[PDB]
């Protein structure tokens, strides 16, 4: 398996659909390595739940929680952690308004080496229960023979890139993790790292983060040959008064770079209503009426969540993916799993007549490029050499009576899977 791309286990589907799937407990299990220390980067944390996900033997090993919480939220997190002497916190600086620390990553230091996990799940029970989520698992990275001179770098520059990502935090607790990564051999990594970090970026620095980073990698490591762009996410930012302010102008331009139809996949109200969770799935699809009403133009791009190939049409997506399928959707030029949803906050937005890239948030994803494997394209695995696309193709357009799930309005005409209505507030 060259890709090491996995979905999370979903409770309540036929076990066959969970065969190659992972729960966080599987990830932290002793069969993955003898744990010594870990860092957990995320957005939301349920600390009591998280510690229980670690096997009993590892539960007292040091854990660093990297979060973006401030004021009262920060206090509450510290209070969650207090009882556990082995836990430290690292508050990521968020100097730009409306930024979040949205990156989901595990750094897992073992006796036998190091593992990096980049994924899409918050560290709370419900994100790992009945949602479609994605996981990329690094190989076990060995320690560099303490008497030899090697970089431990990969052809995709993953090691240097992960170090620069962590360096942007400017955090003393992460310097230790940076030093740990220096000591390991990451040369077998076959993915590219795509990060977002809060800032306003100029000149050559534009290339470093967000959609400009993606554009840079597609220019340098893909070649060009009507191949659609597919975007799939669980949160939707304010994108502007029309398609030309951002979506089709700078965003699409990066995504269609190589060496044009745009499909966006986002649950309809009907997808949510009939899900395994019912309407409360919508708590994790925070598209607000205030944003939506400003941009009804976007919704003609929307397509339903459908995942029969992975038995997950009823498991609402919290995964975010972007990809470039051929016109018949039988193959792809690339695939990206990331924490970046569809917002300027996550991807970057051009300022000052296009000389400055403004990003609000921390985001992190891995890009699968066929060149990194010696190929020109990946064949799509039609049933979850060939890439495991976790939802159905081609994506199905919204019906005329479909609406995008919008979390802060009520749905009371029809009950959900559990016989409940949704009345937020
Ligand atoms: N802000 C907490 C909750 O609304 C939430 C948290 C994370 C998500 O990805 C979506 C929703
Ligand atoms: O955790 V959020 O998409």
């Amino acid at each position: 398996n060259p890709f090491q791309f996995y979905l999370t286990r979903v409770s309540g589907v036929k076990p066959k659909y969970n065969s190659g799937a992972l729960h966080i407990k599987d990830i932290l299990s002793p069969l993955f390595g003898t744990l010594v220390s870990s860092a957990q980067f995320n957005y939301c944390f349920d600390v009591d739940w998280l510690v229980k996900q670690y096997p009993p033997e590892f539960r007292k090993k040091p854990i660093l929680l990297v979060h973006g919480d401030k004021r009262e939220a920060k206090a509450h997190l510290h209070a969650q952690a207090k009882p556990y002497e082995n836990i430290s916190l690292c508050q990521a600086k968020l100097d730009i308004a409306f930024g979040t620390h949205h990156t989901k990553m595990m750094l897992l230091l073992y006796e036998e080496g190091l593992r990096v996990v980049i994924h899409t799940s918050n560290l709370i029970h419900a994100d790992w229960h009945q949602k479609t989520q994605g996981i990329w698992l690094s190989p076990l990275y060995p320690r560099i023979a303490d008497g030899t001179h090697k970089s431990g770098e990969s052809p995709t520059h993953f090691k240097a890139n992960l170090i620069s990502y962590l360096t942007a935090y400017n955090a003393p607790s992460l310097k230790e993790w940076i030093d740990v990564i220096h000591k390991h051999d990451l040369s077998e990594t076959n993915v590219y790292l795509i990060g977002s970090t809060p800032g306003r970026f100029q000149g050559s620095q534009k290339d470093n983060w967000g959609h400009f980073r993606l554009k840079k990698l597609l220019k340098d490591h893909a070649s060009s040959m009507s191949w659609p762009v597919v975007g799939q996410f669980s949160s939707v930012g304010s994108l502007g008064a029309d398609e030309s302010k951002w979506l089709c102008s700078e965003f699409k331009e990066s995504m269609l770079t190589l060496g044009v139809p745009l499909y966006l996949i986002y649950p309809s109200v009907e997808n949510v209503r009939t899900s395994l969770e019912g309407y409360p799935a919508g708590g994790s699809l925070p598209y607000s009426i205030q944003t939506a009403e400003k941009q009804n133009w976007l919704h003609s791009y929307f397509h339903k969540w459908s995942a029969e190939t992975s038995g997950r049409s009823n498991a609402m997506p919290h995964i975010k993916t972007y990809m470039r399928p051929s016109p018949d959707f039988s193959k792809i030029a690339w695939f990206l799993v990331t924490s970046a949803n569809l917002s300027k906050a996550a991807w970057g937005a051009l300022e000052k007549n296009g000389t400055q890239l403004m990003i609000r948030s921390y985001e992190l994803g891995v890009l699968f490029l066929p060149s990194a494997l010696g190929l020109d394209s990946f064949k799509v695995k039609q049933k979850f050499a060939t890439f495991p696309v976790p939802y159905d193709l081609p994506p199905e357009l919204y019906g005329s009576k479909d609406r995008p799930w919008i979390w802060n309005i009520p749905y009371v005409k029809a009950p959900d899977t559990h016989g409940n209505m949704w009345v937020p507030s």
